[PDB]
Parts: structure tokens; sequence; C-alpha cells
């Protein structure tokens, strides 16, 4: 007899899973948690969803938000899309069960929830939740005006955690302890919900992976312009913000969604979008985010909650991992250097164009010594990567907030090597170019093909739902009994307090004065967090 739980838009029939070490769980997947966003609602606030007659299917997964996926160089998915996933061991509204949240990545141009298989997760009593939110220009597209202000696709996340709250105790969830997680665009999505005041109250904790609102590519600093040429490129006249969002609206979603790959100096490989969460204009109506997030962070703005942020070693390899797919790509890049480090560093928009000549030498100098990009360069090419991209707003996340939060703020870096990393799949070979981003996560869930069963990888992802399992229940972070204490990041301190985990079997504590070489990408003159104004 197949699990079935009543929620507030209706009756859901789910399917009998099995975790990972031999347990029953119920999974209910496909469960719309919005109307579908389509006709006069593509690039609208999620509208509240009418409740549905009979029995709902939740024993598949229903289809991801249309997107362009780099990786399959297609669009896919539809229009119709916001749905959420749900995983519960103990299907009893009594169980009251901390509850995992996970907002995936895809750099907020592609990705779904329904990649993230809980397997791991339910020999936990924890309750899972994946979803799907909008992507592209269909979540993020703004003119910078009532037309189109910005931040769909954050709307529909606290949406989902707004859906979570009311609904999650019918699986045996705590509403009150949410921990809210996330990776790359999710990560980012985490400390966006911090900032936001729609999320305020929605989540007990945080862990961002790998990921920060402080990061250029997660932030549209000249939304219109991005507007305006997806729009030409789609053949729509130019006048009026309204005249164009309206004849984005009546043009196909497939049409509108891959145009965006067609724009001038579009991130370079297609590993980012310019489609990304901005500052809606102020007197928006129930706007997610009306301020920079720097700014909104450092006026102490950020929910004072416990948070768990963290960083692999070799974070770069998104994207520097797809630059070994094609051998006449590392060529290219030492060819044009000049022209595309503004691209794959992210400062297309926060750097004036005359500047980039400079810029682009300074870093050429710091991490490769001068020398020529090729495969002896690869790996500080990678490290360039992983600090700007990832590691230096990871560090200024960890330490804001536990300059402001009052509350215990933690900082891990991962540099186990498993059997498998996501290089794989993005270099198309099973090269060790070290630990890629996200080779944590794919401990924590099964995404496809990308898991192991080797004694080493199985340990790691025990050590790592102990991670989450600890921080949801005592709030005090620990990996495995042996490990020394996990030490927070001491408020005001200059100095960063991490764990940095080499093995499941071997951490420590350590220290950085300089997390991600801050101190050199600080310096560059990019208009962002200490350096940003109007
Ligand atoms: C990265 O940063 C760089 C540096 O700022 C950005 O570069 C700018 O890119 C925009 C285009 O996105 C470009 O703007 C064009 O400038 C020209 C000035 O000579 C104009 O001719 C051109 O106008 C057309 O396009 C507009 C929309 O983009 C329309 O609103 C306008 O009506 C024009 O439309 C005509 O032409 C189109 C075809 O182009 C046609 O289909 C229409 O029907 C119509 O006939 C733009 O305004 C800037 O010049 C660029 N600046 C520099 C210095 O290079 C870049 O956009 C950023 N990229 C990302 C991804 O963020």
């Amino acid at each position: 007899s197949k699990p079935v739980v009543r929620v507030t838009q209706g009756v859901l029939q789910g399917s009998w899973k099995v975790s990972t070490h031999g347990r029953t769980y119920a999974s209910f997947e496909g469960v719309p948690y919005a109307r579908p966003p389509v006709g006069k609602y593509r690039f609208r606030e999620p509208q509240h969803l009418k409740p549905w007659a009979g029995v709902w299917d939740a024993s598949k997964t229903l289809p991801q938000c249309l997107q362009w996926d780099p990786f399959q160089q297609e669009v896919s998915g539809s229009e119709n899309c916001l749905y959420i996933n749900v995983h519960t061991p103990k299907l009893s509204a009594g169980a009251s069960l901390p509850v995992v949240v996970f907002i995936h990545g895809g750099a907020f141009m592609y990705g779904a929830g329904s990649l993230y298989d809980v397997s791991h997760l339910m020999d936990r009593d924890v309750v899972a939740v994946t979803f799907n939110y909008r992507l592209g220009p269909l979540g993020f597209l703004s003119t910078g005006d009532e037309s189109a202000p910005g931040n769909a696709g954050l709307k529909d996340q606290a949406f989902a955690l707004q859906w979570v709250k009311n609904n999650v105790m019918m699986f045996g969830g705590n509403p009150d302890s949410v921990t809210l997680t996330g990776c790359s665009a999710g990560g980012a999505s985490v400390h966006y919900h911090y900032l936001s005041p729609l999320s305020k109250g929605n989540f007990a904790r945080g862990i961002a992976f790998s990921g920060a609102a402080f990061a250029s590519w997660t932030h549209a600093v000249k939304p219109l312009q991005n507007a305006r040429s997806l729009a030409a490129i789609v053949g729509c006249p130019t006048g009026t913000n309204r005249e164009l969002v309206d004849c984005l609206k009546y043009r196909p979603a497939e049409v509108v969604v891959g145009a965006q790959i067609e724009m001038l100096e579009f991130p370079y490989q297609q590993m980012f979008t310019p489609f990304t969460p901005t500052v809606e204009p102020q007197g928006t109506r129930d706007a997610f985010l009306t301020q920079y997030p720097f700014l909104v962070a450092q006026a102490g703005g950020m929910h004072k909650v416990p948070l768990i942020t963290s960083v692999t070693s070799e974070e770069g390899l998104y994207p520097a991992a797809v630059y070994q797919k094609s051998p006449d790509t590392l060529a290219y890049l030492e060819a044009n250097w000049d022209q595309l480090a503004s691209n794959i560093f992210e400062y297309n928009d926060t750097l004036p164009v005359n500047q980039r000549a400079g810029v682009a030498a300074k870093i050429k100098q710091r991490y490769l010594g001068n020398k020529p990009v090729s495969q002896e360069t690869y790996p500080q090419l990678v490290q360039a990567l992983g600090d700007r991209l990832f590691a230096v707003d990871v560090g200024k996340l960890a330490q804001i907030h536990a300059r402001h939060s009052g509350q215990p703020t933690y900082l891990y870096r991962y540099s186990f090597r498993g059997e498998k990393s996501l290089s794989n799949m993005m270099a198309s070979n099973d090269k060790n170019y070290g630990v890629s981003h996200a080779d944590d996560i794919f401990h924590i869930f099964k995404f496809p093909s990308l898991s192991s069963t080797s004694s080493e990888d199985v340990r790691m992802t025990e050590a790592l739902i102990d991670m989450i399992y600890s921080f949801s229940t005592t709030g005090n972070p620990k990996l495995t009994n042996e490990a020394p204490v996990w030490t927070p990041v001491t408020p005001g301190s200059a100095e960063l307090s991490y764990l940095e985990i080499a093995s499941p079997s071997r951490m420590e504590m350590k220290s950085s004065s300089d997390f991600g070489h801050r101190s050199f990408w600080d310096s560059l003159g990019f208009v962002e967090n200490e350096n940003y104004r109007h």
C-alpha cells in the first residue's frame, strides 16, 4: 500500500524507497508548491497554487525548469517545473524530525532538485527536501523597474521554504528545525535567504557549500542591459521596458532560454549566466532584496541563526575542468587571455573596459608567474578561478556572519579526493586534477554516475551526514568521535579558524589570515563588496 499524505493543496501518493543501508522511507516527488509560471505569469513572482482534485501521483520526479544545459548543449525541461520532493523515514505528524532542505547548483542557469538522490541521508532521522526554482531569464529577468523587478527564482525558493514551514509536519518534519543547505548557486542562494525579509524565521540554521551571495557571478549589476540584449537577439522591438517584457512573454519559452548564449561576451564555455539575482527597485512590493548583499550583511542584516560554509581544495575545476574536454581550449585561453580574463573570472560588469588589460596582467603575474596557459600551468589556473569565484567570498561570508550574528559560524576546507570527481563529467576523462567544486556534495547526495561504494568514500559519506545530523540536533558539528573538536570562527578576528578535512580519519583545526588570497583579489579595483557604489 503506497504512502499517502494530505498537504494544504490536497492528497499525495508517493513510493517506498530504500536508504543506502537497507532502511525503508517514503518518497513524495513532483509535488507542486506554486501555480505553473506560464502565460501572463512568466517572469512574475510565484502565485498561490489552487488545490487539486483527487490524488496527485508523487511516485516519480516531474520536469526540471526550462534551462540551457551547457553539458548537453540543448534547451530541456518545462515552464511547468515548480516541484518539491520530500523524503521521510518516519511518515507520522508527531515524529518532529530535523528537516534538511537542499537548493541545487548550476550557476542559476541549469540543474534540478530531482538530480539529488537522498538515499544516504535516509539512514538518519531527518526529512530531506529537494526542489526546482526558475532559472536563467525565466527566473532572473530584470528591467530594473516595475515591468520586471528581478529575483523571481529566489522568490520561488522563498515560496518553497514557506511551503515546507506549512506542510513538512505531515511528513514528520519539525518546521522549527529546518537546516537550509545548497551548493554553487545553491550556496549563494542560502546566503541570499539569510539577507531577505521573505525567508526570515523559515530556517533554524544554514550550510552554504562553496557559494556566497558576495560572489560576482551570483549578482547582476546591469540587468536592463542583459534584458535589452536578450530581447534584441529574439527580434523583439526595443522601446519601453513594458514592450520588452511583453514581447518576451509571447515568444516561445524555448527561444527565450536558448537565446541567452548568443549575448555579447556570454560566459566562456557557458558555465555561468548573466541572468542572476539582482537588487530589485525601491518600493517593489514583497521584494526578495532591495539592497546590495554586502551593504545588508555589513549593516548586520543577516538572520541570526548558525552557519556552516565551506570550499574544496580545487574549487576552480568549476569551470576549469570543461577546459580539458577539447584539447584546443587551453591554447585558446593563452592566445586570448587579455580579452577573456574579465570573462572566466566574472568581472565583465564590475571593472571599466579600459582597466581589463591591467587586471589580466596582474592575475597572470600572481598565479601563473606570467607563464603561458598550458597543461603545465593548469593547476595554478584552477587555484586562480577557485580563489576568485568561490573561496574568497566564502571566507567573507564566514567572517561577516561570525562578526554580526552572535551565532556559531563554522568554516571547512575539503581536500579529500575519493574514487570519483565532478571533473570526470565536465572533462569527459578519469584524470585526477584534485578535489573539484561539489566533490563533498556528491558524498551527501547520489548524483547520476558520480556516486562511489569504495570503503574510504562510504566513510566520508557517513562523516558528512554526521556533520549535518549533529549540526541539526546538538548544534555542534562533528564528522567523527576521534576528530579534534571543530572550533567556530572567532567573532571579529582577522584570523579564520577552519576544519581542514584531508580524509574521513584525518582532520585538524587550521587558520588563515588571507583566505582565498583575498588581499590579492580585493586590490584589483573591482566595483564589488568593500569597493561597491551606485
Ligand atoms: C559584458 O560587458 C560588456 C562591456 O560593457 C557589455 O558590452 C556591451 O554590450 C552591449 C550589447 O549587449 C552593447 O550595446 C550595443 O551598443 C551599440 C552601440 O554602437 C548599439 O548598436 C546596440 O544597439 C542595439 O542593441 C540594443 C540591445 O542590445 C537595442 O536596444 C538597440 O535598439 C539596438 O538594436 C538594433 O540592433 C540589434 C542587433 O544588435 C537588432 O537586432 C535590433 O533589431 C536593432 O536593429 C547596443 O546598444 C555595448 O556596446 C557593449 N559595450 C562595449 C563597450 O562593448 C556586454 O553586454 C556584457 N555582457 C554580459 C553578458 O553581461
